[PDB]
């Protein structure tokens, strides 16, 4: 599946529908809104499109990650706090032979407490990406392009 | 939000439920709905209400803390096993600036094996109480009439 | 509650309804509806029936668990990845008293990464079968068959 | 014994000595003896007594839980530093059989250094209650009256 | 080989000549001898026969296996207390290429101390089968009886 | 203190001199001069220059980050094998004061060995990026230029 | 100074007055007076003399230690909790160079806790003794008279 | 069966048959044959025998220890290496319910390299003396005379 | 509080006043008497005093901990073994808010047993002097004066 | 003992019966009588002679070391999996004092599993040679002739 | 040999050439120049001389350490970095047989991450002085001239 | 490349230029100079040459490693400290492929200290070679000579 034939998956974990609702002052002012039409864009950009979603459920993750094997052309996924204790999340994706999959996480997870400095996702990521904020989605977006094609 | 303005979130994780339909014997014989009736009272005493809810789903618990954090007072919590294994509840309460939190266990979980020892939820509560029987949801309730006054 | 009373609760864990879909190769080729066949007829050679279900939540194996205490003979579960992470499924567990349970795994666990070495419904089953193949959900039926007799 | 028998003591730690004389505006301004009249208060309410004590010498609180084994009806406890590092108050307690002792932070313990995470007194301790400030002591006379009733 | 060419070796480790027979008098608890004739039963259901062995000794243990290698269709090993400590087991059935092991422990190794959590006989073994009591043992055969055909 | 004001130093560690030079197959075929050359481009777009630069040698990392500084608008560092020892180049990076840092690697360490899991420079480096190939060092000039500017 | 000579100092930790006085029945019957008398007997078999002595307070043991050491021939020791806790006494005991010190532990604690599994008196004391019950204070006793001469 | 109806085994392990042959100097001069007359001696005087044997298979030792089970009145044991490496003959002695077991080393072992620290035979042992010399061997005799009677 | 307001605070913890008593050959032959007439000397060449003291037990040390804080214009302390135990000095140090504190160890410690390497007392001591001898407390002196003043 | 004096013994662990007789593809061609006879030459060259012996039993290898410390100038040992096991030859090796001791494993066990990286024999041999064969027997002949001589 | 014949070492590990250059307000205002004057000073004052260095780069320190060992006598060393990863200046250090050397820390490493608690030079350097500011220099010096004369 | 096509490389790490110039009673009296004499000599047998080398500066072992990679015919390398924590040393030689790499250690460095051992390259290294004196290097020329013939 190509990008031309396909959309990218774009997955966001639980909490991340309050993005830039917190502290527009020490958290940033994007939301999930923002955070999407940047992917629009930059798939655009490649002659591609996206299929964004967010969800705070640990099995509804796993069902859209069966959905992008099928159905995708790559997952480009921000797994937030499933990130550091969802195996299942990770079993989903080792289903998804040859599929591309980038990782992205807003903030550096590793400056962070220590029980997030590891991620399950990790070991199936072909790529991770951290701390580059909002625009890691992009990042994200660009390294499917490239994998895809 | 102040007690007269808002109820109190009095949430609980999974297997509460069945609290008391065990071996009535080992375990007490209190039930949820006993619980929650020392909630009210308790919470009558303050000119306060309550909100109480109960959930083995992991994620329902987060949209439930994302509705406590614009829409009540004070948020007490029995994340049972989840305290143990959720960071998607941590990270939920972390959403809930200047809210007060107390965490409440049953039983004295610092007894039990080493890995209940450590709780995810611990590190955002104000306060946490563990084994002081279902009186500790009263504790838990003058606590949160204490901070949110 | 014997074989001849209720069924037997098998239930299946994330990620278990891809079974013999992907790399029939590497990957066996029997699917879950070939193992729920198998369930049956073990089953019924004992004059038992089988109740069989699978999930990608987490909450839902516990409302499933929570059942079977009242309506089934026992259990046979594969929880899959759950088995790694799920305080919530083994505290169901623990509330089955006197219900027979058996964990099965289908590969061998224990040859394959260290964060698989460890179960936590294992504290509670009664026996445990890894690495038997498809097969070990026939060894669980036969397992309940004599415990439930 | 009774609470309308016998005291309840209330043991605290070292240090404790200077509670509330520090940074009024970072600690509270409560002083230890704004606490001993917030333990008599409750405990008059549940017409009972309290002997409240105070000392920097670990084997003079084993001495005063020697002494509460044959005269007082429970302890509440504030063990301070040796709470993370006195076997011997430990094993003072563990040779009160039968008797209700509650175990008082009045910080959450939870969220300062990884040493102070583990306290030997929780695992005697009937309850222990973190981070409800000196209304922790309240909660843990409380919690004694309906013990030792 | 073929179950019809060979037997498959049944090994029993240290201590295990004793099962049964610790006081007082449990009535109707199985032998080593009990568990022979029901391996013998099992085998024959296939077509097949065992060669039942016992040895408290390491060493004739890995003699034994050697002898399988060329002589026997498969094993079915109890290693008892060297499952724990034996490198030495494992490397002996390391040299049995192609050759088909299913472990047994009658009792669920993952209830007991956590130095028995460990096997080093599982990382070799094909399956593993834990607390099904000597039944386990029929399961081995049953399997082996699978692989073997 | 910019883009247009000053270049962006980016560094190489040991060992990718040779880049692209081992087995064309296994490995990429770019070289450190077909990479330095995606930056040169990606930094024009943005109306920057980079100063690119690759070192066997500790102290000459340390060296040149103390030069980057006083002298250049941001850093892209790949550290390679010195990410995981080097306490040195971090304490460089941490004189950095306010100067935008960004880590990348061409493979993704968490996938490899347990020593490559953690890096001394991501505590520093504003992002991370891994995994992403010769393309990750676009990403990092895009982010420095974002930063920058 | 010999058997002869000098006594033999014996010294027991915190919490040990109450031997026999808890639960005679789980505890022994033996009291602190029982276990002095015994010792009065095995040295004076020997020609030699005791100073028995217990104390709740660390400093006081550390006292008693550098009184032996200039005063008596020997030193039995049960430190009870400040086997695990205390580096000081260990200290008081190393300045001891030459003197015979022998540990004893009424019961085995290798069987309890694993907190209680490390002893600091254990790397400076000639003889350790543990769960031989107060008959292992006549060990204690015979070893010291047989070190002395 | 007491003291005056069979005797106390006295079991030896592996390297002991080389006792007081090595550096007679940093080493005892005593041989296992003074040590077989030390026990001979203080057996009869509380009217009882010793069976004395040496081994260096782990396996013959847990054979010894099964006849102990049924023909001896207890067990004086000293498993030397084999302490810290023998599940087998701690689950031997497992076996023999009701009977009286003494663990004795020569040598302080707690002053030794840290893995000599720990002895599987030790959460068995009635009683463990260590680094009280051969006499360890008396005061093991003395124990089981105690117990037995 | 400067140097000519009050004096510096010379505290000795646990076994020091066997100082130089020992064996005047592997250890020094300065006494503590020795080391104090060496800090009124260092103290007296800024205008400044000390006040001696030396102390086997915890309690006393924060007794004198808690004096110092009102009414000297520093501390110098070797906590001797409390160093590696004692929570209690640490907390009592840091009730010492803006009072200069210096440790002090007359041995390395970091070139002793592994449990001597961490010291609670390091983590508020503004400075930490380690094997310099007993010139150490000379130093301990000068850093006070400087920091006093 | 000189080489002329009395031959080397050459001992080789459990398994090694197997050398070159599994799969001569993956594993070497090379058997134990080939090892032999590189042992034997190897001696030749410097005069001397070897014994040379293969055993699965952990307490004849403990005998043979016994022996080889009466009767022989050296000994090249392979321990195989004992190697990562046995106490018990470590202390067999120990005994043998002033006697030249060599390490031989024909694998580097440094990149198998982290189980095979520590071996108790390493602590005592003089010299430890792994990964270059058979030939590594070679080494440890002349390793054994340079010390004899 | 003497501190009148040869002058003292003084080196100075990475990044130290900024000190004073960084945040002067956070850090220091002092100068690498102002310390070397600090250094000349107290060396004067005892009629000795110093030799101030410092190297970004590991080896180059190695190099300084060979010539100090036959031309200095004494060294004053301040790793930085370096501490906490370098065997290879340990082992330069362990070289100098001897010679007095003392090792200093600006800040109290000891309040800081936990990869910085440990240091490899500890082992070897005389004595360790850390976050006495640059006074520990001096300090440093002075102890060097009362341990060379 | 061959022996007789290409040199050796025989690369010496950090402070090894010291060798048998310290004290000649502890350590050797062999010099490197001697060293390559023995490694000039095992390769002239063989008909090959010798490149020997040794530096203090990990970047410069690593240039010499790239320099081997194209131009010689193996490795023998003595890494010393940097074995310990040298990663940069290990990538090197994984560049080299197919080239075979001889570790070499002067002591046995399982007997030292915990943090020697483990080394980085021996799990590049084919063969590992340690404790046996400066005749290991020869051992290592011959692996070399046996592997590139």
């Amino acid at each position: 599946r190509s990008l031309a034939n396909a959309p990218i998956m774009i997955l966001n974990g639980p909490n991340l529908n309050l993005l830039g609702q917190r502290q527009p002052e020490i958290y940033g002012s994007d939301t999930l809104a923002d955070v999407e039409a940047l992917c629009v864009k930059a798939a655009a950009a490649h002659g591609g499109t996206v299929d964004f979603r967010q969800s705070n459920h640990e099995g509804e993750l796993v069902d859209w990650i069966h959905e992008a094997r099928l159905n995708h052309c790559g997952i480009v996924i921000n797994p937030a706090a499933y990130s550091h204790t969802s195996v299942a999340i990770l079993d989903a994706l080792n289903t998804c032979d040859g599929l591309p999959v980038v990782e992205v996480h807003i903030s550096n997870i590793h400056q962070r407490e220590p029980f997030r400095h590891h991620s399950y996702v990790s070991q199936r990521a072909d790529g991770v990406v951290a701390g580059c904020g909002v625009q890691g989605y992009v990042f994200g977006v660009e390294r499917i392009a490239a994998l895809a094609g």
